């Protein structure tokens, strides 16, 4: 229930040096669902009702998949999720047989913005996509985030363009 | 050796009836490699050497995440791989446990380019895509290929931010 979903060594130690005091940053485990994960998703998007069975079943399906998706949180001085966000490993021919690390769903609670959350998220996921190794890291954006994402380290490489079905 | 990727039942038969006479679309295969696959590749960006040891261990990853990795060619009359493209699709808890596809490494070799094969293997995609249970595919573009995915049918979703390492 409480066992990681990937190395804890995975987690950069020069985030976890930076953190504000008493917060964490470690990988997802499965009774995050009791701990407020679904709710700091709402913050992006539209999520849905989820029950803990499909929890279960969705979080199983990732935790055979740990070396393609890399999922963490911060949590605060009390052990809530306060911040997510995920890494996918993509796998190449071009590049020499590469990897891409993609970064999705980020994510903090609407109390908790604008404390270097995010940033240190950022650098999380960042950090894990080096260390595994993959040539880049890529993301998209809105034009009214872009901002946040230059601070972070990234720069614009190209359009995103989307299909909704 | 010559065992499709993913099921042929996934490879649109509207794509399939329009193709131009004698030219296929259909799923990777391990036999690939010696077809010209490579090659294509390189069209759209830096490939390096790779040898059969090498393809064949990829191409088994790949083969083992066949429920994720939708990787398609066209071949012309003669057989000979002259276009490329890769769907991957990615599980996430928002959108009610959703699923997005990414469209990855589009290629049309140089002399069969500007004959609708580019938009025959964005219209296949779609519809594995689509046909699996994606909410939506994405992809990412630059400016000089934009006008391209417009034709595809795709619209403008946001940005694209990288860091390299
Ligand atoms: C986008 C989001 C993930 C960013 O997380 P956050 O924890 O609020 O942001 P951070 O404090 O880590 O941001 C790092 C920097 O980017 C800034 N920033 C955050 N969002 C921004 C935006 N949309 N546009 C421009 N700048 C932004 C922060 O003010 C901070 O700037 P600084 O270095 O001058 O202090 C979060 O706001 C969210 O989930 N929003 C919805
Ligand atoms: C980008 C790429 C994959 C497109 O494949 P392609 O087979 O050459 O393109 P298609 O013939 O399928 O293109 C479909 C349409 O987009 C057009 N098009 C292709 N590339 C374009 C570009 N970069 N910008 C604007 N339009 C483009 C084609 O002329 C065609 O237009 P039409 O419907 O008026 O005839 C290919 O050129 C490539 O690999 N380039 C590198
Ligand atoms: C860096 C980041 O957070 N990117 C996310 C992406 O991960 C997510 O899939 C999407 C959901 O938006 P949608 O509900 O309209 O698909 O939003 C943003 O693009
Ligand atoms: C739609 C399409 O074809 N997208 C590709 C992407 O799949 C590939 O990973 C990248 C390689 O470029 P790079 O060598 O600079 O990483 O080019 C384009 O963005």
């Amino acid at each position: 229930e409480n066992t990681p979903l990937f190395s804890p060594s995975l987690i950069s130690p020069d985030v976890l040096a930076v953190l504000p005091a008493d917060y964490t940053i470690r990988p997802l485990c499965r009774s995050d669902y009791k701990r407020g994960y679904l709710d700091v998703l709402r913050v992006l998007t539209t999520v849905g009702d989820i029950n803990e069975e499909q929890w279960n079943s969705r979080y199983e399906w990732i935790r055979a998949r740990s070396d393609e998706y890399y999922l963490l949180v911060v949590c605060d001085g009390e052990g809530r999720i306060v911040g997510t966000g995920s890494l996918v490993v993509e796998r190449k021919f071009i590049h020499s047989l590469g990897m891409v690390g993609h970064i999705e769903d980020i994510a903090v609670e609407k109390g908790q913005q604008g404390k270097k959350l995010g940033l240190r998220i950022i650098q999380a996921l960042d950090y894990v996509a080096e260390k595994v190794g993959c040539y880049k890291t890529i993301l998209d954006c809105s034009e009214a985030n872009e901002g946040f994402y230059i601070k972070c380290g990234f720069k614009r490489a190209g359009l995103e363009m989307a299909h909704y079905y």
